[PDB]
DNA sequence: GACTTT
DNA sequence: GGACT
DNA sequence: GGACTT
């Protein structure tokens, strides 16, 4: 069958002046077999004839610069496979899956080659692939910026560099291929692994397809995590606190809360209890208010609402949200518009999840992060949205990339009323449990929460432990903090040295303290800068890489980051 | 609701 | 905090 | 075909 190799290009960094330098490519079969030269046009030869699947990590870069030489070199854009052209999978908001170059037919050979992304497959930095999957990685970066003209001479060091990231690519995705974990992406891997073990039959049976207009209504009620600062502590300088995480949140949800299946039995008005339709999501319009003593959870955001100020809100809610509104809100003006009921169960994880958390259990280095894989990237897939209609890549006047919307497609839907229960039940876990510790309640975020103090709260101590899914674990301990928006904080951590390393400690018992960033958007270049005398609203600094389509490809152009 | 790449 | 060219 | 989310 068809080679596969990890591919890599190193880039000029002027906007004027955007070209491949160096390419390397590894055969991820035999990692022997590999080159490492510094022109385009030698590298697109080879891709040209090798009739292979090549990997790039992070795609929507290379990406750029392979489809800026196709344009260029006599090829154009074609969804039906014709000589001489090359296809995309761009989605919509912009992420890269394939480039399927066409070259014809040879007697009864269809000719082309693939190119994938390998962050769809390993979504983690190179860096953080090689530490995590305990692979050989040199230390440091290459001199981006180092002014080098067309033809210039790769140093051994570069030359080093190149050949490493190219390697490290290459021996994670052969362990994965390896695991049998070898479709597109790591959730296409998941929903594949748990069909294998409910079976394609049950499946059918239980997640049957809905139609687009359902869908629709279903996909109004998903939501994400919940994500809130107390303004109580907004900007505030905090004294000592502690932090409290979920054993993996989504997988424990999956694991024993009651979830839907089948077809729903579409509904007018409100929602009448079916013992048999246990769950539903409820179409209602009203006005609100946030009750004193209780978190916001309205969020039409970033921010949750404490009013709907006159502006009347349109919601689809699964039942858990509706209950947690109606208790944390006073409701106005309520009309209960329509809705969809569904039956439920618990249970359709357990096999898959036992089946995974063993061989993270029991695995380590590589293995253990791809059965973290298989655990985390399940739910999501069950709210693919069925509109699949892509971005088609053009050359501007300019003779930069551009981008179109192309043709209407729709796919089948998975099972979206299951994503939206999973994140939903995500969510009641959270939430309720940072209600119960209202008067300490700083800050959560997903599977977080925040509070003040460094003594567990009574209240939770029952569901405090520091393994078992779906339970508490007391992470760390703070000296002081400063909270300034969402996901924009830092923590002075309590930590002791313990076998001549550094982890977790207390007030009781530590030795030293780490110092924590954490901002959304903020590179770690830029978290460098941060102390605690610095960190404000309005801190900035030039250094967010930006990226911009030129001729040739992109650049990613030092920006400014603001904490705003 | 992206999250990485030069 | 906020990309989706 | 493929393709977690918008």
């Amino acid at each position: 069958p068809r080679k596969m190799y990890s591919c890599a290009f190193e880039t000029t960094t002027k906007v004027e002046d955007c070209r491949v330098w160096a390419y390397g490519y590894m055969n991820i079969e035999d990692h022997s077999e590999y080159k490492i030269g510094n022109s385009l046009d030698e590298f697109m030869a080879w891709v040209l004839k090798v009739q292979a699947d090549l990997y790039f990590h992070n795609l929507k870069f290379a990406g750029a610069f392979i489809i800026n030489w196709l344009e260029r070199n006599g090829f154009k854009w074609s969804a039906d496979g014709l000589p001489n052209t090359y296809n995309t999978i761009i989605s919509r908001m912009g992420q890269w899956y394939m480039i399927d170059i066409c070259l014809g037919y040879k007697g009864k050979r269809k000719i082309h080659t693939v190119i994938y992304d390998s962050l769809k497959k390993l979504p983690f930095p190179v860096k953080k692939i090689a530490k995590d999957f305990k692979l050989t990685v040199l230390k440091g970066d290459i001199d981006y910026h180092k002014e080098r003209p067309v033809g210039y001479k790769i140093t051994p060091e570069e030359y080093a560099y190149i050949k490493n990231d190219i390697q490290i690519i290459a021996e994670a995705l052969l362990i994965q291929f390896k695991q049998g974990l070898d479709r597109m992406t790591a959730g296409s891997d998941s929903l594949k692994g748990f069909k294998d073990i409910i079976t394609t039959k049950k499946f059918k049976k239980v997640f049957p397809t809905l139609s687009l207009g359902l869908d629709k209504e279903v996909r109004y009620a998903y939501r994400g995590g919940f994500t809130w600062l107390n303004d109580r502590f907004k900007e505030k300088e905090i004294g000592e606190g502690m932090v409290f995480d979920v054993n993996s949140l989504y997988p424990a949800q999956m694991y024993s809360r009651l979830l839907p299946y089948g077809e729903p039995i579409v509904f007018e008005g409100k929602y009448v209890w079916d013992e048999d339709y246990p769950l539903h999501i409820q179409h209602i319009r009203c006005e609100f208010e946030l009750k004193e003593g209780y978190i916001p959870t309205i969020q039409i955001g970033n921010e949750y609402l404490k009013s709907s100020g006159g502006e009347i809100a349109d919601l689809w809610l699964s039942n858990v949200d509706l209950e947690l509104m109606k208790e944390h809100y006073d409701l106005y003006n309520v009309e209960y518009i329509s809705g969809l009921k569904f039956k439920a169960t618990t249970g359709l994880f357990k096999d898959f999840i036992d089946k995974w958390t063993y061989i993270k259990t029991t695995s380590e280095g590589a293995i253990k992060q791809l059965a973290k894989l298989m655990l985390n990237s399940l739910y999501g897939k069950f709210a693919s949205n069925p509109d699949v209609t892509g971005k088609v890549p053009y050359l501007k006047e300019n003779g930069a990339l551009g981008f179109r919307l192309g043709e209407e497609e729709t796919k089948d839907p998975v099972y979206t009323p299951m994503g939206v229960f999973i994140t939903a039940w995500a969510r009641y876990t959270t939430i309720t449990a940072a209600q119960a510790c209202y008067d300490r309640i700083i800050y959560c975020d997903t599977d977080s929460i925040h509070l003040t103090g460094t003594e567990i709260p009574d209240v939770i101590k029952d569901i405090v432990d520091p393994k078992k899914l779906g339970y508490w674990a007391h992470e760390s301990t703070f000296k002081r903090a400063k909270y300034l928006r969402q996901k924009t904080y830092i923590q002075d951590i309590y930590m002791k040295e313990v076998d001549g390393k550094l982890v977790e400690g207390s007030p009781d018992d530590y030795t030293d303290i780490k110092f924590s960033v954490k901002c959304a958007g903020m590179t770690d270049k830029i978290k460098k800068e941060v102390t605690f005398e610095n960190f404000k609203v309005g801190f900035s600094r030039k250094m967010k890489p930006k990226p911009v389509q030129v001729p040739g490809g992109v650049v990613l152009v030092d920006d400014t980051f603001t904490i705003k």
